[PDB]
């Protein structure tokens, strides 16, 4: 917690019930600073009667969350640990998780502004990686949405193993899967099925199709389809993320450096739409 703010219960006040997390609930409030206006804020609250490795972990996010700084990765405003319940305290994401956000808004955005969204995650990663940090559970879940459509990466807990506090094997790349190697090229790929994820509007990768099925696609070379209305340098980057071969992969670095380039020459991201209305 040398890496944390610590925030007297005092200063927070909780308004409402948002969501359930794995060690409790987690409400939307407020949160005075250091004789200014309140800010809003999202409390991920500690359930009374914690187990004291529950405890750890819980601590242990936010010592995660105060090492990073930047734009895309979401900021920890401090933590209250000396009362209880323990509380983590972060910048409030109005439109919160990724994926069921894009669900309820489907078709509702421009193509360049999805690509935008993508820049955003993107440069939230690159951040990660050359910080050595490697997230292993890079999905549109764990991707908030602040009110100015700002995507930040958001969920950094410990207590993860992969599937079969779950690591889903949708997202992992197979060397990942087969060999434990999660490097962030192994990051670059669940990007790649983000990427996915926001062209379709939140659809579920791979649909219905079981676990056992999914690996034996994969490494039988199957990807996941172009999504309607997808620009082809985007499925093609979608692709280039997807290599079996993970030195193959772009870096994060050079993903930002696509996707910038792609939104300075919009008419790359037109589809027939925007021809013939
Ligand atoms: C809406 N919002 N804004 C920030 C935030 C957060 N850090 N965590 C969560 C969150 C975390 C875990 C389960 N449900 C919601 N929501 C948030």
């Amino acid at each position: 917690l040398k890496f944390t703010t610590e925030i007297h219960p005092s200063c927070v006040t909780r308004q409402k019930v948002i969501g359930a997390g794995e060690f409790g609930e987690v409400y939307k409030g407020m949160l005075k600073t250091s004789g200014k206006k309140e800010v809003p804020v999202a409390i991920k609250t500690l359930k009374a009667g914690y187990t004291e490795k529950q405890r750890v972990d819980f601590l242990g996010e936010a010592g995660i969350m105060g090492q990073f700084s930047h734009h895309n990765i979401i900021r920890l405003e401090g933590v209250i640990s000396k009362y209880k319940p323990m509380m983590i305290i972060t910048e409030y994401m109005e439109n919160g998780a990724l994926d069921k956000f894009l669900r309820e808004k489907d078709g509702e955005f421009s193509v360049l502004q999805l690509v935008g969204m993508l820049r955003g995650i993107a440069a939230g990663m690159k951040y990660l990686a050359n910080m050595n940090y490697v997230h292993r559970d890079l999905a549109a879940r764990n991707i908030l949405v602040n009110s100015n459509l700002v995507c930040k990466v958001s969920d950094f807990g410990l207590s993860r193993v992969l599937e079969d506090g779950k690591i889903p094997i949708r997202w992992t790349a197979p060397e990942a899967i087969s060999y434990r190697k999660f490097t962030s090229a192994s990051d670059v790929w669940s990007f790649g099925i983000v990427m996915w994820e926001v062209m379709t509007y939140g659809e579920r990768p791979y649909w219905e199709l079981s676990n056992h099925e999914v690996m034996k696609a994969i490494n039988d070379g199957f990807r996941l389809p172009t999504p309607m209305d997808c620009p082809s340098a985007i499925y093609q980057l979608m692709m280039q993320c997807w290599q079996q071969e993970r030195a193959r992969r772009p870096k994060f670095a050079d993903i930002v450096s696509i996707l910038d380039k792609l939104i300075r020459a919009p008419d790359s991201l037109k589809t027939l739409a925007d021809f013939d209305p």
